[PDB]
């Protein structure tokens, strides 16, 4: 219904379009060729994945993780601050270094700081221009980044266009790849074994993509090895972790008791907490760094009022212990989950024969927690069938495909929140099973989904 | 005002005497370079908020912030909309699009003229991914040299080998550029790759517009096959230049002549966001290959009903009067200062240069942007000047323009008044006859009286 008409404008998006443009302008042509690269492996980007939201779908998908969008809680608090305001100045005024500073962004961004064990915080739009501000702003010439290969967009951006000349990846959470990353550029820099620089480590404490945790203590006692004269610095993107882990949602480095560790720290709104928006966490030194050698905040309008009063409002609602039932709900959904697909009948020989393929559900149970992220894997020539069959069963998810992620890495992602339900669980992992069972009966021998959809295409 | 200077004197302490782990130590290192300089920012210029001085300083353009006027419809469209779904629910191309901000969108590309709108969080994040999307391998990018920031760093983040400047709103300059652009690449002599080119509409530190109608005859004679696009920056356009605040590119009728438009939402429209204006082509060609776009959360629902109110008061004309009063207020401090007994003099010896002012009554309309130079070694001097005399304006210095090119800004607002205006008149004036008193005196170490009052509390502090 919703479902097959979303699926019909994405197929008709992929019909390429530079045939119908011989007789255009030049610079249209030209787009409409590079629109043609990403339609000719069925790529092109247009309208998303909103099955879930007109209620056709359920919602794994979304990064609504606490539901506080969905149950309007937030909304109401939001409101609630508003109320408290009623003579608001909705305007900054300007860049937040020169007419746009007030009272309210400066007391909203110490509530936080607290809340979280920070010396300070410092607000932006964003979690992805926090992270830009970060690397272009703090990184000296002659620091070293040494950075795991999956942070972020924005990170590798910021890496990009940074002062500091070294850039490393290491292989992703992999310690002995940590390991020898500080060690080969410790080794290679005089200017980092004298201590006259240092070395700066990039990690996400839970990976969007992935769903697995940043070993950080570990990484830290490696750094002072590795650095007797402590000349690192620790920076934690917790960008899927503030809400959903730790007491109250104060996230990974607080949870483990690293926030006097961790040098700089990025919390951001856009998933469990329920908007948009961000904090950069770390003392007076780091926070006026940002604020005089971040050109991307020094020259854009800072937050207006009703934007700082709803992250204030998803906060209020952390710091009151409002979440929590919530947060735990995440945990017991996403291990009910983990029971119920790896008791299936289908599990052992479908993981065997590499036709499912769930990491984050090996061992969770030797885990302190579990994260909302699922990424869900098939045989590379079947994960468009695999999203197809999910689609049609009315069971929305992410497809994780190039241009996001290598060719040949694709996979789907399952999110796990709050307001989701042990029945809809029930259904994702029967829906899974039929799948598993309806390859390995063609392997001993076109998924009836697929037909479906490549029907659509013939039409 | 007396706070403020005392916090400002302070955060420009040198630190690293102190410092300390290496990496603080060389963070305060490299603060200390701009405390050096006295030109450490911490809190801004804020004493206008709390009607400590006068506000020439903000870039609440037409008062909407000011007056609380966006506020209350801001919040009549959130009570129209009681169910609303705060949360976006993730990226644009992913999760996080919706049928509210996709109408809204095609109300503000209806408003402006254009054929589709696609919503950014800034004016900036707008800038970015248009320059990370849009150029293709082969295009050469020709850029006046005043664009701004987010301009130059998408430019650079950009596909296009061949980038060129030329010499701030130079028609002379702009032709050469892109005749020597096309002189060299047969690939634009023979149609099949682009010509793209930079511009603002108003400039934001210079107060300047550009030349649009003479930019684009001078395009399309040097690229006869019509292979070039024009991308205009209207940040400082929308709400204050055009009929009910249209901007610059759709007072012109240019909207089929420009291929893609911002249009910014943290100046007369007294909120943040931004849009890009274009046809859907352009609109697939941002939400595709601009990474920044595609990997960060799609605005929240009272985001764009912020966005979609201020397009509203404009619509409605609610913005008209406050628009022509800005037109007023700037064309009265221009008649103002310009008949002033000492502005002749002090423009002759340099003490006092407003380029905008001479030559105003030639121009169809004025911008609120008024940049006030000095001599570059008076120009915190005249800060000073004004900070005392409880005007706010920001000083403008390195890095936000080259070295040598400091100035203070004044904005002019709707909000504004005559009497304001006549205060700034007069303390400019007391200003430049204090300067050429000093200059005449032949005493080189003598420091006019504010500047003296500052040095004062360096003392103390
Ligand atoms: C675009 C949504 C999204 N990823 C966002 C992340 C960001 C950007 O934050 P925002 O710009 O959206 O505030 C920074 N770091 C990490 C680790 C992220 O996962 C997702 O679907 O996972
Ligand atoms: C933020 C301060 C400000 N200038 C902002 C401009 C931006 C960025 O817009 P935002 O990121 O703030 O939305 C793009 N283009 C132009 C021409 C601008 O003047 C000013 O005080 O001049």
């Amino acid at each position: 219904g919703k479902v097959v008409s979303e699926m019909i404008a994405w197929i008709k998006s992929q019909k390429l379009i530079a045939p119908r443009m011989k007789d255009a302008p030049t610079f249209y042509r030209n787009l409409e060729e590079a629109l043609d690269v990403r339609r000719s492996t069925q790529s092109l980007m247009t309208r998303g994945q909103s099955t879930w939201k007109t209620g056709d779908a359920i919602d794994f998908c979304s990064n609504d993780l606490l539901s506080l969008g969905l149950t309007g809680e937030l909304r109401r608090e939001f409101l609630a601050e508003l109320a408290r305001h009623p003579d608001f100045s909705l305007h900054s005024g300007g860049s937040r270094v020169m007419g746009g500073n007030y009272d309210y962004i400066e007391a909203v961004e110490q509530e936080i700081a607290d809340f979280l064990g920070a010396e300070t915080a410092l607000m932006f739009n964003s979690g992805s221009n926090g992270n830009i501000a970060i690397y272009t702003a703090i990184p000296r010439p002659g620091d070293a980044i040494v950075y795991d290969e999956l942070v972020h967009f924005s990170t590798h951006t910021g890496m990009a266009a940074s002062l500091a000349t070294t850039k490393v990846a290491f292989r992703h959470n992999d310690l002995d790849a940590f390991r020898e990353a500080m060690s080969s550029t410790m080794d290679s820099h005089p200017m980092l074994q004298d201590g006259s620089r240092s070395i700066l480590v990039s990690v996400e404490s839970v990976y969007s993509m992935d769903g697995d945790v940043c070993p950080l203590v570990e990484m830290l006692e490696i750094a002072r090895e590795i650095c007797p004269k402590g000349n690192f610095a620790f920076i934690a993107d917790e960008a899927h972790a503030t809400g959903v882990v730790g007491p109250r949602g104060v996230g990974l480095v607080k949870l483990l008791g690293l926030e006097n560790e961790v040098a700089i720290r990025l919390n951001t709104c856009g998933k469990a907490l329920a908007c948009t928006g961000s904090v950069v966490l770390g003392n007076a030194t780091v926070r006026n760094m940002l604020l005089n050698y971040a050109g991307s905040l020094v020259n854009t309008t800072a937050p207006s009022f009703p934007s700082v009063a709803v992250i204030r409002a998803a906060y209020n609602l952390m710091r009151t212990g409002a979440t929590q039932k919530a947060q735990d709900n995440i945990q017991h959904l996403v291990k009910y989950f983990f029971e119920s697909i790896t008791s299936s009948n289908i599990w052992d020989k479908a993981t065997d024969l590499g036709i499912l393929s769930i990491p984050v559900a090996e061992d969770y149970e030797s885990l302190d927690f579990v994260t909302h992220i699922v990424p869900i894997w098939t045989r590379q020539k079947y994960n468009w069938w695999l999203f197809f069959h999910l689609q049609l069963a009315k069971i929305a998810v992410v497809p994780i495909d190039y241009p996001q992620v290598p060719k040949g890495k694709s996979r789907v992602r399952v999110m796990i929140h709050a307001g989701n339900t042990e029945e809809q669980v029930d259904y994702l992992v029967a829906t899974l099973c039929d799948f598993a069972n309806e390859m390995i009966d063609i392997e001993e021998g076109i998924p009836k989904a697929a037909q479906e959809i490549y029907a659509l295409m013939a039409a």
